[PDB]
């Protein structure tokens, strides 16, 4: 309807405006006026915020400007003009706009620049000249702009660049010089060291290919280049001499994805020593030689996602890696691989890499089935420490697979179709391991030896992998002291022992909803009911939702004094026994949704109540008398606890009388 201000800023912007508003306080600092009808800009209506360092009228129909309006504005920063009909500058324009930092002119359908509208611009950082149909970089014809950093001039029709049209920056150092979707077919000798320092160029979208790319990094010698982007480029081959040029360069940064580059010629990169962060990703390279990758010593980051030629089916033309084709990169800390097709892990795939802590293989092999003593020999010198191996079929691991990954602290290894019994020796080997991901697998089976080998380990998860024989005794969980996490959802497991979790005092995070332990709480249960959560004193958080649980034991919550978070939704429970929460002196979350309560009483509910911060028990079938919830209505109205849904879920079912009736609206007066 109206301009919202909240700390000096003001928001007119979506208004249907056609005239600047006249009532706005006078000491505003941000002016927002995008997406209005504004046709043009007065300065006389801008005498009253003489305050403004900050004005934007992007999105509109403006096509002249007043000189005289600067002038009005000695504060004035940021000035964008974004959208609008401004197709023709002059040397009045911005000639009074001295103290201007950054001016956005993207989609003005400008065409041509003439004489020099922004010599007076001294203090500018940013100019963003995106979006129009300008067919040359000159923009002066003198020495000016000396504080600018970002020229941005993508999506124009610029199709060569010379030297007389890029010195007036001679005094300049350029952090991104922006020149992409812009089709230039020559660079003239000498345009690159009309700038006084240049950082940053981007040319992507811009279709060069081999030869012309050579031309460029030939203008590109002696500068001081750090980054350099040609992605989509067409570039479809590299060779020894493309990058030559670069040779008399200390560049860092290289894009080279998204340019269907199939083959990558020997020493292609032998004139790049300093490059730290190369990027090579969604590529069609269909065999990569031993020396494809010589020279480059110094990379610390290497990204080839989905770099390699996809399967033929019929053709055969499955990519291939010759072994010690990573031999060079002695300084490589961080490799991605991922969405590949390569058929397996040869003896010597990864020698050479002694500085390697994260790779991520994950659907990066057409079908790696089987672990052997010997998959993984290449990476025996690598000070490796994280390990992703999801999404690659896997269905069998042998004993040693992982010998040689002694500092390996994460293994994931979920995602995959595994099918075995796990002996414990599949694990030798891993003595600094900390976290083991195996969910959604086939089917896993355990012995009393299973993790014996791995004692450091703190977090195993073990989700929807239809776990067999976790009752066995002792328990396959005993050896590890040191466990905090423990996920074993999703199972359908119907029988556990007493002593399953004896001895993990510090175990804090454990899920065991969507499995079938009902009977094990019933009272007749033969030998009695299972105490499985004896001597937890440092859990935090735990999951018993979807079990069918219809009783509750008076001491299964005994020893959990440091409990915040318990679920036990999605159940069958009515009756609970007095003093089952006696000892939740921490509790802060109880969620008891969707199960089959009727009384909610002091006698129970009392301790537990105290201190809460969040409470769901909604869809119950609750008993709206007396002896049933008098207490509970009297404790919703004084309460300080979030009850989400409260007037709308919480509803009476017996007596009759009362079907249908919140029970937020009973009267305890009567009680
Ligand atoms: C091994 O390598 C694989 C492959 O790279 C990694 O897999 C990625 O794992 C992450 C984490 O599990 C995945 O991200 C999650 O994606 C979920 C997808 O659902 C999205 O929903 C939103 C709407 O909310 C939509 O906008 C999206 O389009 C998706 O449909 C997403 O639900 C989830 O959100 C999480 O947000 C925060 C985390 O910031 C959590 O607190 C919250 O609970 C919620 O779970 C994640 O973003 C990712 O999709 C996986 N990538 C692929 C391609 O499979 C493994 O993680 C790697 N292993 C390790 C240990 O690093
Ligand atoms: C870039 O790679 C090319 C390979 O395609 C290199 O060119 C090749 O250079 C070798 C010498 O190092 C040439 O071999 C020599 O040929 C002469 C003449 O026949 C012979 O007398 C020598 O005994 C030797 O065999 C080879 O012919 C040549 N290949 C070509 C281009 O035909 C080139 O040197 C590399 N450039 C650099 C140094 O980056
Ligand atoms: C089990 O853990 C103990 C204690 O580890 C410390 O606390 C953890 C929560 C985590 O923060 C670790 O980084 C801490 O070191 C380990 O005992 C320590 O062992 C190391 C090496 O021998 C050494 O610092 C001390 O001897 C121990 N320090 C303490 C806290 O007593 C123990 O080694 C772990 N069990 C394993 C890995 O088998
Ligand atoms: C700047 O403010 C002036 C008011 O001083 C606006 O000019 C008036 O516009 C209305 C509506 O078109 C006319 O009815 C008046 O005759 C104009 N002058 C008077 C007497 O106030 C002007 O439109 C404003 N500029 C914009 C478009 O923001
Ligand atoms: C910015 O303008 C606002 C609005 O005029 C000023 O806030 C007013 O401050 C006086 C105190 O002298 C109050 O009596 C008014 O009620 C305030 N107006 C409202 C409703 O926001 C503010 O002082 C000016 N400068 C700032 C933000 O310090
Ligand atoms: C690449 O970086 C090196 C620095 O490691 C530059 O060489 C130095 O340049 C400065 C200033 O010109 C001299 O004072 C040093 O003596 C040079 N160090 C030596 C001996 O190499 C080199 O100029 C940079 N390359 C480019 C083209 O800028
Ligand atoms: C040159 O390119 C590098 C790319 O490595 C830029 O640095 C990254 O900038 C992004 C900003 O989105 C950060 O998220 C990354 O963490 C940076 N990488 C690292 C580790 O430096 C850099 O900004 C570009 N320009 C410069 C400073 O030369
Ligand atoms: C890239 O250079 C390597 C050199 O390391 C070439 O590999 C040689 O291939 C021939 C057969 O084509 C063998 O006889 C040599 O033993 C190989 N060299 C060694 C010692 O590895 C490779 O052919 C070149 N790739 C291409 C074809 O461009
Ligand atoms: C937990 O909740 C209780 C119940 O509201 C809090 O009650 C105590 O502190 C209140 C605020 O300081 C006092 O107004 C109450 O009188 C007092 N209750 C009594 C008599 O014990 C309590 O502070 C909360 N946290 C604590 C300290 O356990
Ligand atoms: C550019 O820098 C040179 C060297 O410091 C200086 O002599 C010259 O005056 C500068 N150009 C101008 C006028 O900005
Ligand atoms: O979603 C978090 C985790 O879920 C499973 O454990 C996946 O195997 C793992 O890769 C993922 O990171
Ligand atoms: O199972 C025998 C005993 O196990 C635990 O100590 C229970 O807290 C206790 O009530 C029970 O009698």
């Amino acid at each position: 309807t109206k301009c919202t201000v909240s700390h000096e800023v003001a928001d007119c912007s979506h208004l249907k405006l056609t005239q600047v508003p006249d009532d706005l306080p006078t000491n505003i600092t941000v002016l927002n006026l995008t997406h209005n009808q504004l046709r043009r800009l007065p300065a006389a209506n801008f005498t009253r915020y003489s305050q403004l360092t900050s004005l934007d009228v992007g999105f509109n129909t403006i096509s002249k400007l007043e000189p005289e309006l600067c002038q009005k504005l000695p504060m004035l920063k940021v000035l964008n003009l974004q959208h609008n009909e401004l197709s023709q500058l002059s040397d009045k324009t911005f000639a009074f706009c001295t103290n201007l930092t950054e001016l956005h002119l993207m989609s003005n359908s400008i065409q041509k620049i003439k004489n020099n509208p922004f010599v007076k611009q001294k203090n500018l950082i940013t100019l963003d000249l995106s979006h129009n149909g300008l067919s040359s970089t000159k923009l002066g014809t003198q020495v000016q702009l000396e504080n600018l950093q970002e020229l941005l001039l993508s999506n124009n029709k610029i199709q060569a660049l010379k030297s007389e049209e890029l010195d007036i920056f001679a005094n300049s150092s350029l952090k991104k010089l922006e020149l992409s979707s812009n089709q230039i077919k020559e660079f003239s000798p000498g345009c690159f060291h009309a700038i006084g320092r240049l950082f940053g160029l981007f040319l992507n979208n811009v279709q060069l290919g081999p030869s012309l790319t050579e031309k460029l990094c030939l203008e590109l010698a002696n500068t001081s280049i750090r980054n350099l982007s040609l992605s989509n480029s067409q570039l479809s081959t590299t060779s020894n001499t493309t990058f030559l040029g670069l040779k008399w360069t200390n560049l860092t940064m290289l894009d080279l994805s998204y340019n269907n580059l199939n083959v990558v010629g020997n020493d292609s990169f032998a004139w790049l020593p300093q490059l730290e962060y190369f990027f090579l990703e969604y590529n069609n390279i269909q065999h990569l030689f031993s020396h494809s990758l010589h020279g480059l010593f110094n990379v610390r980051y290497l990204n080839l996602k989905r770099s390699f030629t996809k399967q033929s089916i019929s053709l055969a033309s499955l990519p291939k890696i010759d072994d010690f084709s990573f031999q060079w990169l002695k300084c490589l800390e961080h490799l991605n691989m991922e969405d590949n097709d390569i058929p397996g892990i040869k003896s010597n795939m990864f020698t050479g890499l002694i500085n390697l802590k994260y790779l991520s293989l994950s659907n990066s092999f057409t079908s790696l089935r089987t672990l052997t003593n010997e998959t993984f020999v290449s990476l025996a010198h690598s000070p490796l420490h994280i390990l992703n191996l999801t999404k690659n079929k896997i269905s069998k691991i042998e004993s040693d697979a992982f010998s040689w990954l002694g500092h390996l602290e994460v293994l994931d290894l979920g995602l995959n179709e595994i099918g075995q019994e796990l002996t414990g020796q599949e694990w030798r080997g891993l003595e600094n391991i900390f976290e083991i991901y195996l969910s959604y697998n086939k089917y896993l089976q355990l012995t009393r030896n299973s993790f014996a080998l791995v004692p450091s380990l703190q977090r195993l998860m073990l989700r929807r992998v239809a776990l067999k024989n976790v009752d066995s005794s002792p328990s396959p969980f005993q050896p590890l002291r040191n466990l905090t996490i423990l996920d074993l959802s999703n199972n359908n497991i119907a029988n556990i022992n007493d002593d399953m979790l004896e001895g993990l005092e510090k175990l804090e995070i454990l899920d065991l909803q969507h499995n079938n332990l009902a009977r094990l709480w019933k009272h007749a249960n033969p030998g009695g009911p299972i105490y499985f959560l004896k001597g937890l004193s440092h859990l935090h958080i735990l999951n018993l939702e979807s079990n069918g649980f219809d009783e509750i034991p008076v001491e299964v919550f005994k020893d959990l004094f440091e409990l915040k978070i318990i679920d036990l939704g999605l159940n069958n429970l009515n009756t609970l026994p007095a003093s089952v929460f006696n000892n939740q002196v921490s509790l802060k979350s109880l969620n008891l949704q969707k199960n089959l309560i009727t009384s909610v009483e002091k006698k129970v509910f009392g301790p537990a109540f105290r201190n809460l911060t969040e409470l769901d028990m909604r869809f119950n079938p609750f008993d709206c008398t007396c002896e049933s919830i008098a207490w509970f209505v009297n404790w919703i109205n004084e309460t300080h606890t979030n009850i989400p849904e409260l007037s709308s879920h919480y509803l009476c079912n017996t007596p009759p009388h009362y079907h249908g009736f919140p029970v937020r609206l009973f009267d305890t007066s009567s009680c």
